């Protein structure tokens, strides 16, 4: 697997070349947040493309797996645009929201303490890059019965190794000592939890509230 | 504060000697089941396992210097992935069965008596398949366990002792990822397979999340099943 063959600095390397770009919001913040994520999807799925092992998979597994990511993936980059302003969310650069306004409310502050968190443990747009990769990759990957899904799932638990080895040669390089590269990387994956946590919530504070890309919106977006 | 003081094979030692015991279900249950009586003895196993699980939660080293305020948190957030993830230990070695107590193993077939349950049944399986490939150790699983009831409700707290008590948790979760590795060397893991092993394993508590949330859903909709504050509290002052 062309995947299985990088080095860590290559992995991020790729990664980091494949980030999507900041999009503005082009003005209800309802129909604000709604348009903004709209298009972000659309260059979620060529990320999604380009990150290494994913297009080895079949196109089924691929929509799969965005299918259980796509709004921990909207969130964890929403978080990382939020981290350098305590207190608000910078859903876009034109619209920054703060938790009155913001709201609901519960999604919001859950928001606010996970990019205090990143903060408090600054983290880098390399470390970034990994974690995004693994929620696309780990999300789905223990709700796919044959030969062919056993391989598909073997295969993304070894380019998830390879994550993992690219984080911890990144935290090496920064001079981490080997208990504080464990540490940090269990750190960042637990975080993974919580953002869960918040996709699930705000899935079903939308239902409260069709929005939702379905499984053949996805696979045409990924075929075209 | 001597939580943080422990040794690696201290913490092991502490974690298995806390581990609660594994309950009978109601004995005399007609079957076939219904939808209702189904879910009542679920219900019924789960509410008398929690009594059990507030004695191991202060027994985990590190929970009882925390407010009572706190420790409720912590409870009331992962309660359930605590079951899970006990029901999954429970059904490693019995493929394509959910084993909830020795006098209650069920497949899958019969989930589905249960309107909305199988599906969850279906992920609790695949959890139960992916800890038997990985061969979990039970050392393994009492560090993830109490990993899962500090960590679930950290991220919503906090103020100068909230920040006190929010780091008192991160230092404990950081003595029980070091704990998870001593474990790993000692039975003879290269670094790098420490680290991928460490990952895996922490990935899956990503799942079990979700299916706590799935199964949430469940018992507030489609409510009184979910052990209030007061309730939690209380237990924890019957000390
Ligand atoms: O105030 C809120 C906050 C949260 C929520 C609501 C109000 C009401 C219902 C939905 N929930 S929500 O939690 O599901 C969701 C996550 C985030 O907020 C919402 C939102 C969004 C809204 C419409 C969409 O079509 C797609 C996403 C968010 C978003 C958008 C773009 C990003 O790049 C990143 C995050
Ligand atoms: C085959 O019928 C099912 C199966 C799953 C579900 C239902 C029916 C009803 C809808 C919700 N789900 S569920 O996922 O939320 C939850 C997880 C597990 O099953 C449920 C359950 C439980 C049931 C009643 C309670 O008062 C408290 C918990 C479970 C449990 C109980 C004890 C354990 O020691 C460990 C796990």
């Amino acid at each position: 697997s062309l995947a299985l063959s990088l080095t860590a600095d290559q992995m991020v390397s790729a990664l980091l070349d494949a980030e999507p770009p900041i999009l503005y919001s082009e003005y209800s913040m309802m129909g604000l947040l709604t348009n903004l994520a709209d298009r972000e999807l659309v260059h979620m799925i060529n990320w999604a493309k380009r990150v290494p092992g994913f297009v080895d998979l079949t196109s089924h597994d691929q929509v799969h797996l965005l299918e259980c990511a796509w709004l921990e993936i909207l969130m964890i980059g929403l978080v990382w645009r939020s981290m350098e302003h305590p207190g608000k969310l910078l859903f876009a650069p034109n619209l920054l929201l703060d938790r009155n306004q913001g709201k609901m409310v519960e999604i919001f502050d859950m928001l606010l303490a996970t990019s205090s968190r990143f903060r408090m443990m600054n983290l880098q747009g390399e470390e970034f890059v990994c974690l995004k990769s693994i929620i696309l990759l780990n999300s789905g990957v223990y709700t796919f019965s044959t030969l062919k899904s056993l391989e598909e799932k073997d295969h993304i638990h070894r380019v998830l190794d390879k994550i993992t080895d690219t984080l911890i040669h990144l935290m090496a390089k920064a001079g981490l000592t080997l208990q504080q590269q464990h540490q940090r990387l269990a750190q960042l994956l637990l975080i993974l939890s919580h953002i869960r946590h918040m996709s699930n919530k705000g899935m079903e504070h939308l239902y409260s509230m069709n929005v939702v890309p379905s499984y053949d919106l996805l696979l045409e977006m990924l075929d075209a």
